[PDB]
């Protein structure tokens, strides 16, 4: 996956006007866009087929599928006739779940990330101590995509030795949450950004500055 | 507490609203309790709460299984409350400032907050399984009234009743499909709930009479 500038934008603003707005205000630094239940639940699953057809931009649908398989499956037919590429997916609940979610992304042509430990401070809880776990069932069911946090780099650099460099790691958490773009590309292939962007003044400028900091990388 | 009739919940997961709108309104009689999960949200959008509202005025529970961070987890149930739904269904994995969030919005919004414990499939027990009491426990920490454990486990439903305490609501998915029995699941739950063992019937209004009776002493 060909991520530009390595950088994939939060789309969770709940206004078709407003997202539309602010996505298109940085389409020339971003061609990567995750869109989950805020917008979805506030515009309606045609908001998919809307950002393909204004950006044609790649589309990541964070559900956080977190259900039974049989519920699994239906979610990601429901999520993929809607145009998304990709699905995130939780590990917490299981192989068989997440097998589900494989299954129909295999049968019609998308990609299923696998989300591991979370980067909000709740995560501590419970996802972190199977979070190493979670990443070998995903290597075990041949996963090749990952999510991991941002705001604990150690923790992200263990999942990325764990899955390996040949499988594809995303990350959010850089920006509103503490973590730092650079320090987060040195183990994911992509950073995730929201807020920072999409609640700054100026979100093409912020955009920009995001990249202006890992011109380098 | 609400008041299910009849102690039974209608899991509709049926992905067209056609479909999904002649099931529930044929069983309308024996359940008033509808739980709406993504399959059909996905499928038929937000406005579909408000269909079976107007169609039905049934209460409704949204079975989203919320699983994020606090900050999106607020926004999701923000959204969902807007359209409508009695309650909303979060799980307890992320931890206790996720539940939190919920918790918020809900008593601001003046709606109600499920916490899903132990799940009911197979893969339940890799991971969710031995952190489910303490998920229960926290959940019960946080104020939590309302909790969702699995039919598949009597024992384990068992001991999430006595974790919750009698005052606390509790609802169970399994029965049925799965593999559970309604009957013993309400020995501890209080209400069961069902799934494609009504949808998926020939005639789903048989289907949920049949349920139950095999609990009317219940
Ligand atoms: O561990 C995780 C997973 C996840 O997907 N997310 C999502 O990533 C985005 C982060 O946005 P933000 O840059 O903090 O505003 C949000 O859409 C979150 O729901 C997260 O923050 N932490
Ligand atoms: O542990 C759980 C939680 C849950 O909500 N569910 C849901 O409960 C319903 C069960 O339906 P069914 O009676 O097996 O067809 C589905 O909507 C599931 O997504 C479950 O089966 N197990």
């Amino acid at each position: 996956m060909d991520v530009m500038n390595r950088l994939i934008l939060a789309m969770d603003l709940m206004n078709r006007d407003d997202a539309l707005r602010v996505t298109g205000e940085v389409r020339e630094y971003i061609d990567t866009v995750k869109i989950g239940y805020p917008l979805v639940l506030s515009e309606g699953m045609d908001i998919i087929a809307e950002f393909r057809k204004r950006f044609g931009c790649r589309i990541i649908a964070d559900f956080k599928v977190a259900d039974i398989p049989e519920t699994n499956e239906k979610i990601c037919r429901a999520t993929f006739k809607a145009g998304a590429d990709a699905i995130i997916v939780h590990g917490f609940p299981g192989a068989d779940s997440v097998r589900a979610c494989l299954n129909v992304a295999e049968e019609m042509g998308r990609e299923v990330f696998l989300l591991t430990e979370m980067s909000h401070p709740g995560a501590e809880m419970f996802i972190q101590g199977a979070a190493d776990e979670i990443a070998r069932m995903g290597v075990d069911l041949g996963v090749k995509n990952y999510v991991g946090p941002s705001t604990r780099p150690e923790r992200l650099s263990r999942l990325r030795e764990i899955i390996g460099q040949d499988s594809f790691l995303i990350s959010p958490g850089a920006g509103a949450q503490g973590g730092d773009p650079g320090e987060t590309l040195r183990f994911a292939d992509a950073a995730i950004a929201g807020r920072s962007i999409y609640l700054a003044d100026n979100p093409a400028a912020a955009a920009a500055g995001i990249i202006e900091s890992i011109k380098d990388l």
